[PDB]
């Protein structure tokens, strides 16, 4: 039992083994595929709150024996203790507690299963910033901030992660609200129009609605809604020294810096779900650095986005008549050649998609060299412009759900019975 | 059982029922999605029974007659043929049908908003090359119109026992031929190396140009397949000009308008046609992204780049990503110019949502395959990006089928 892929620029093909190892659904059936469904599957690894002891030990015992095959320590002193001590915890509190390096050997293995990210040639280099001690949204805070100005650094962009207290009940879980930590405001206008960010929107009317006083600008920076043992959320102003910005700018086009862009430095996700041996951590902020396409191509050229294009295309005198004359993609390169130059200029770490494309190819030769096989999701790695004339774009690719992983998980508001 | 698939663009949301219907695999397991798989003796008298039952219902039923005087006595004469003969016969109005829907259920193809308008030409009589040539030429003469193009399809006779097959040898009916050079370099189309080197060794004396036509290659029932050159005249070309850097036009630069596309298999009721090239017309990204800037193809965005001045120093300056879009609107202008049939990929991706929705309201779902509906370039600022797509089999379809030259078994000298 193998599956091949192969690639067909370079005609390179690889033996998947790995997949053997997969756990939860995709989705798809042989009848069926759903590669394409942004939440295809709902196959959780445990029920939805408070596991019995058969539930939720089967998980830990898969997830220690895996770290122990890691160091080449299976069936040792240490593992068979550690087995009997996860037991002890389970049977006197349902639930249990991740070693130090235990936790850290799981979150870069979530990393490393991403299966939609381009990015994780880097997995191994992820930092770890344990905050299971936290217990108000006010540590919260303290430990965000230290995340966002280590993982700054001034602009040499560092990987990292924090770690909050895992769930419990499923009634007293640590939240961000936050989709990421640094996204801008958006504002339903009187005449209908949006201003900001239009994704947004609804997050920002949550924190207007929590007493938050909006600048009413277009990069405007949202405050944070921390939520910790379950409280009510509670605003937070990022001091702004913390928050870098780069202005973007062309390096032919004079009036492009007269748009008045600017966008973020560091990226930082902080609305999923870090699982690992059953264990649930739902807010697990991690962050790197962006690829250029990402703020280019999906945050200002996306139509219930920023959807800056009709503005670019007028400045560069282009035949909007219709739509042969490729005046969207015209402007859409001269936007990423723009925020690409004005990331570099400010030596703020970013990627852009031929590199970050060639580098991913050199990951799956290495995964597919040391460990039989890499997740890899075609529909998410390729990136959103200039498919083909990456390598990634002829890149056969198995997708399939290894264990400790990210996964989505329900807006608080949504669920969250206030108090 | 439903299924929903969302647009999180315009939050449209459409209910998938269609999928039931479908019995082929995806080579999807529960467990592993294969989504980006490029490609994941004859059936028995027994297993075609049911084949044809689910044809001539399916038939029938589209046409408001399921269960009636008519659709009974159809399926009781496949029945005696299949008895009989071990196959059977399609009548003229299922196989128009039946091709139509194959175009209908081909889940990775964009154009299928024009699936009901489709010319199809009944080639079943045919018992020579020489045939196959006549009609492939009266085929390309209808389909062309002066460049008005029109989608038509010409079926020859079905799969018998595999050892008298159908086929066209080229994989379109108008490709340019490559050759390879000693010093390892490559004239012409380096996709058609391969192909090339066949009709040279079967007695093609090549011109060694850059856009030489190449030959068609037939076989009909089985036997060698031979050499036929289709007349000049009737293959209509294209020169590649750009509206703004008049230095384009000295690349030399020039296409076919025909995409007619011969190596594939058409499968109606359990009757595979080993040979029906169909055509229609392209979308630009097609000549314009693939055919000239994949690096195993043309490969001209180097000498674009340069010609643009451009810093092709670092990635980071995207020369390869303006060059590309360039030459996509030299292909637009080109064919609009000479008044030839083309759809740029934004039109295209448009009416394939349009259809998609109507395919859904009027038949419950309609297959499609992201990875291939999705342009080769400027993929997100397009609306099927967004839009989430099942993917199933459905039959009628288009198939795969393996290269003649690696299972033909020749027969002279
Ligand atoms: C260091 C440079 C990195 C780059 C360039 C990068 C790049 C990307 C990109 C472009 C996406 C697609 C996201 C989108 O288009 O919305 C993605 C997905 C993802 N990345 Fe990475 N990433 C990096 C680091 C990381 C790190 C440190 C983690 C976790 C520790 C991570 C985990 C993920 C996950 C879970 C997804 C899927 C998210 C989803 O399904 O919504 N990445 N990555
Ligand atoms: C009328 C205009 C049409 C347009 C603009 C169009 C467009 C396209 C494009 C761009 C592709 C992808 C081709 C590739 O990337 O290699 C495709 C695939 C396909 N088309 Fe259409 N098409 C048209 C008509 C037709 C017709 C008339 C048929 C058959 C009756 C057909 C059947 C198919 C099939 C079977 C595929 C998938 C091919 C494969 O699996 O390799 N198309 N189409
Ligand atoms: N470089 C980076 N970027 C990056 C990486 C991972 C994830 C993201 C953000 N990804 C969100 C995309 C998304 C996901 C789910 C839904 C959704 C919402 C509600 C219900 C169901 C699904 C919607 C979207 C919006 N497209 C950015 C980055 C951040 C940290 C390290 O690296
Ligand atoms: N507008 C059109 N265009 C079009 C439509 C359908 C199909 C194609 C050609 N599609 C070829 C892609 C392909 C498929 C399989 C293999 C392959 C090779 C070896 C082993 C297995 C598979 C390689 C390729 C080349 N990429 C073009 C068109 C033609 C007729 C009407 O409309
Ligand atoms: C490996 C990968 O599936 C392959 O390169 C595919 C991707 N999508 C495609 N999409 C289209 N339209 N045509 C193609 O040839 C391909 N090739
Ligand atoms: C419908 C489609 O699956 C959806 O819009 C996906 C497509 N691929 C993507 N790829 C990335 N990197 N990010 C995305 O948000 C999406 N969106
Ligand atoms: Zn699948």
């Amino acid at each position: 039992r193998f599956l091949k892929v192969k690639n067909w620029e370079t005609e390179v093909v690889l033996t998947d083994t790995l997949h053997l190892k997969s756990t939860l659904e995709t989705g798809c059936t042989e009848y069926i595929c759903m590669g394409s469904i942004m939440h295809p599957s709902q196959h959780a690894r445990r029920p939805e709150d408070v596991a019995t002891k058969d539930q939720l030990f089967p998980l830990a015992k898969e997830f220690i024996d895996q770290y122990y095959s890691s160091i080449k320590r299976f069936g040792s002193k240490a593992h068979m203790e550690r087995l009997e001590e996860v037991n002890k915890e389970i049977d006197t509190t349902s639930t249990y507690q991740l070693k130090d390096t235990e936790l850290i050997y799981g979150a870069k293995h979530a990393w490393r299963n991403a299966s939609r990210c381009v990015g994780r040639i880097q997995w191994s280099k992820l930092q770890v910033f344990d905050a299971r001690d936290c217990t108000t949204a006010h540590g919260m805070f303290n430990y965000i901030c230290n995340h966002v100005k280590y993982a700054t650094n001034k602009g040499n962009l560092r990987s990292a992660i924090t770690i909050f207290p895992q769930r419990t009940d499923g009634k007293h879980d640590f939240r961000v609200w936050n989709s990421q930590l640094i996204r801008y405001a958006g504002y339903k206008q009187p005449d209908g129009s949006t201003l900001g960010d239009p994704a947004n929107v609804q997050f920002t009317e949550i924190c207007i609605q929590q007493g938050w006083k909006p600048p009413r600008g277009r990069f405007d920076v949202l405050p944070l809604l921390l939520q910790a043992n379950g409280n009510d959320p509670e605003l937070f102003q990022i001091p702004p020294e913390l928050v870098l910005e780069v202005p973007i700018r062309h390096p032919k086009f004079e009036w492009f810096k007269d748009l008045g862009l600017k966008w973020y430095g560091l990226p930082a996700v902080s609305n999923m779900l870090l699982e690992i041996g059953g264990l649930e951590f739902s807010a697990c902020p991690f962050s790197g650095w962006y690829m250029g396409t990402e703020i280019g191509v999906r945050d200002y050229c996306d139509n219930s986005r920023y959807n800056i294009l009709e503005e670019v295309a007028k400045k560069m005198n282009l035949d909007m008549r219709k739509t042969s004359s490729l005046w969207k993609d015209q402007a859409l390169v001269e936007i990423n050649i723009a925020v690409l130059y004005s990331f570099q200029s400010d030596k703020v770490t970013i990627v852009d998609h031929h590199s970050a494309t060639e580098s991913f190819i050199k990951h799956m030769e290495n995964e597919y060299r040391c460990r039989g096989g890499c997740p890899a999701d075609w529909v998410w790695i390729v990136p959103p412009m200039s498919g083909s004339i990456t390598p990634v774009f002829h890149q056969e690719m198995l997708n399939y759900r290894l264990t400790p992983s990210f996964e989505y998980q329900p807006d608080p508001w949504n669920t969250h019975v206030w108090k």
